[PDB]
């Protein structure tokens, strides 16, 4: 079982655990975690958010061969549990300072849902990829500009949050993995760039 694999101690998830598109996995709709959490749960979590982690310091990425993330879902890892990791970071500014916070997103969700969203739709200009997905894949993935989420985290503690911008973005392609859901799914069938008026286009 891939959880086995996962969770050792020693373990570190690089793009070897990723699933491709085409595996059944990918379209399930995900399990629901209950809490307390079991052990390989809660270490699934914290090997998701370490994932990142490396993901975004270049050295780590180099030293792993991964690209660059801010998100990644159980499922990518054959694993079909409503399980989801974000990690957006704050950039620097044009003299080079950090931020004062260093993510403006950080967290490990277990059971996330939209409970509400805007009437207003927004996308990525440049649109979206995917780890899972060795294809090019042009278009605009049309999402809910505005979103409230729920999630609990790894201590079963519930968190009601609002998100917009790139943040909602991101948060909406992970929930969509755990229920099975594709980036494509959202692209436009006969035109992949057309604007419905009112589109948010997110720079
Ligand atoms: C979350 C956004 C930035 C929309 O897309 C990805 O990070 N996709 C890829 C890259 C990461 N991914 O597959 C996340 O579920
Ligand atoms: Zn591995
Ligand atoms: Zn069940
Ligand atoms: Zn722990
Ligand atoms: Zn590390
Ligand atoms: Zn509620
Ligand atoms: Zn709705
Ligand atoms: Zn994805
Ligand atoms: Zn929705
Ligand atoms: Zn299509």
């Amino acid at each position: 079982a891939a959880i086995d694999k996962l969770v050792k101690a020693s373990h570190l998830i690089d793009m070897n655990d990723i699933i491709r598109e085409g595996n059944p996995t990918l379209r399930k709709v995900a399990e629901e975690v209950t809490f307390p959490l079991s052990e390989k749960e809660e270490i699934l979590g914290e090997k998701m958010m370490q994932f990142l982690k490396h993901s975004q310091d270049p050295i780590m990425a180099e030293k792993l061969g991964l690209r660059g993330g801010v998100g990644l879902a159980a499922p990518q890892l054959d694993i079909s549990k409503r399980i989801i990791a974000v990690l957006v970071p704050n950039v620097e500014d044009a003299q080079g300072n950090p931020p004062k916070e260093a993510y403006s997103l950080q967290e490990v969700m277990y059971n996330p849902k939209v409970v509400s969203h805007s009437v207003q739709d927004a996308a990525l200009s440049d649109g979206e990829g995917c780890l899972s997905v060795d294809r090019e894949v042009p278009g605009y993935v049309v999402r809910h500009a505005r979103v409230t989420i729920e999630y609990f985290d790894k201590t079963g503690e519930k968190h009601r949050l609002k998100l917009k911008g790139y943040n909602s973005i991101v948060v909406q392609h992970e929930i969509d993995h755990i229920d099975g859901i594709m980036f494509y799914d959202r692209i436009n069938e006969k035109n992949p760039f057309a604007v419905k008026e009112g589109l948010l286009i997110l720079e």
